[PDB]
């Protein structure tokens, strides 16, 4: 695992300003070694002489099922653990399902579609629902109960707590082995939360801090992650290890198409969504 | 669950504040928790250090029938509790007739198609009357003068007197289960107050938030969202889960197209319009 | 000299990019730029007769197209360690043009304690190109980049590095700054073409190149 930010204390920063940086969610040493000095200056009393010796005395220390065998054999098997994934389409297209078939799902074996271990469901839409995860955990043949934890759970209602989550993770995540993270509308609180046409740099290097703190937990833990993009960018293109667009038929029919890769080509899968979850296009 | 702003004030924000709070729509931890410095900022009388003391004392603490059976069939049940839908349509479409069924039939057994609870019943316009429920409450078999105290009526003529409707049903849909939200011509007390072309931002931002507030409330409580608009805005297209279209079909008959949906099929359904609420049409 | 991991760019190169010098490389979209950065990320750790320059590579990433696995062929390519070919390759990726300067910080004070023979800045103007699309504040994101490059000759003076940046074309002010500029063309296959733009001391001629599975090498056509 990380070097846990309490170490820095051993390495010379006084434990208050540890306990700030603890309280800015900023949990081990490594989590602030590969980020800019902002960052920490950001933090109330912590300066520009504090942040040139955090940094200094830091270095002194520093495939899961979908639910549809179709959408994996797009996915070459299902989400890899250690990785970003990112599907964008129109409203209801699928997200909410996608995402709870894949936090129940990351808990199995990693032969029957899984990850081995839990999820985060950072929900930034209010669309968690008990119903349809228990339906996935009973298809799938998972402790019903157990999901609705296992999906380690908050909703995110602004772009800071969707991330400084990411940071809580930077504690959290340390204490089991999560297979998955998902972020659900992702993009949406980048369009809330900045949305007078003044106001977009700050949508932009707030999604830059999201982005890298995804990254890192796929490289620090091992989950894979998911984050579904709404249409009513080229950076979480970037991130996304490979991208997908989703589209529909008529009935619950559904397509994803690999978009952008630099390793998979463009390609289509068709799938369909259930009473018991995400699934194949069956009839 | 939901995260009600009742325990905000017990941390150390006045209760008055707290009352700007939820006659503002932020009628929840919900909604002060997570959320940019700026929207606690531009509240009446609220100091950029009240938002920092509300922001860290809050991070202390953090389908129904519409009486035709064919458009219940084009909408794969009914209108789903827990969402927010719009439509949206041409003149003399009968609207309030359609709410007043929704209003009446929200209170049904689920499986009848109801939703097993009150709606709120936000006016604009004045074509509410008790009569318009009674008629109808007949045909269900429901009691007309209980789904009058189950159809809490009030109308405003403005939009922040309608906010603070929207924070009556805030704090009283806690006091029985609600199944519904009405707001009758949502948009109409926009127009009304923000007439003037360049006022536009100012009724997209206060739409937004009161979006918003439809949105954490069908969260909240598990309300079906039901709000009527006019054709001769685009915000609510997406806010919404599924837009319907309504046109002037012959009679009181009247032409639905769910006009964009990819989960709900894009097609059309035929209903007519009755003292007894919205039904099937028979030629 | 540090060697590209092509025994033709290298001749064009008259033995490779210099220890003490700035060199860039730009083209058309998906030209496999980061490709020849990872090959020069493990060939500057080798003996310096093969073209080596026997210490690190920092990579300064803007673009999140780094990974271990083609490091890791290259490694084995040369008969290095994949383990000690990315304990060699120093990443974080630069997410704007301000990390993409701390990172020269990063990259030199830890330099300090460590012995590189590369810089490598990969998609560089990527950076400068989404904090200031607009055309509204060009001075500041140049004058920005100035100090980037005045930092990086510093940097190859201070301890010896070779310089390598990587540009995209469907700028102008890194022309005289530079000791040498590739370019890339588009050729067919997973073979690519290059040549020098320009240089004050190598012939304009050209080199071909492939995408191997043991990452940038010479055509093998």
């Amino acid at each position: 695992g990380p070097q846990p930010i309490s170490r820095l204390e051993q390495c010379g920063i006084n434990a208050n300003d540890v306990k700030k940086l603890e309280e800015a969610g900023f949990h081990t040493v490594e989590a602030v070694a590969y980020a800019p000095k902002k960052e920490l200056i950001n933090i109330k009393g912590i300066s520009e002489a504090k942040a040139d010796k955090i940094l200094a005395e830091a270095a002194k220390l520093v495939q899961i099922t979908t639910g549809s065998k179709e959408l994996d054999k797009l996915l070459q098997g299902g989400i890899e653990t250690g990785s970003i994934t990112e599907m964008f389409g129109e409203f209801r297209t699928g997200k909410t399902q996608i995402c709870h078939t894949l936090a129940v799902t990351c808990q199995l074996p990693i032969d029957r579609g899984g990850g081995e271990g839990k999820a985060m469901y950072i929900d930034t839409e209010g669309t968690f629902r008990p119903e349809r995860l228990l339906a996935v955990a009973e298809r799938y043949g998972l402790s019903g109960s157990d999901v609705l934890d296992n999906v380690a759970y908050a909703r995110a209602f602004n772009t800071d707590h969707q991330t400084q989550l990411l940071y809580q993770a930077s504690a959290m995540m340390v204490e089991s082995r999560y297979a998955l993270l998902i972020v659900d509308s992702a993009t949406a609180l980048y369009r809330t939360d900045y949305s007078g046409r003044g106001e977009l740099s700050a949508r932009q290097m707030h999604l830059a801090r999201f982005l890298r703190m995804l990254l890192r937990l796929a490289d620090e833990f091992g989950v894979a992650v998911v984050i579904t993009n709404q249409v009513v960018g080229n950076i979480i293109a970037h991130a996304s290890t490979t991208r997908l667009y989703l589209r529909k038929g008529r009935g619950e029919t559904r397509i994803c198409k690999i978009y952008d890769s630099p390793c998979l080509p463009e390609a289509e899968a068709m799938f369909a969504i259930n009473a018991d979850g995400v699934g194949d296009a069956k009839d």
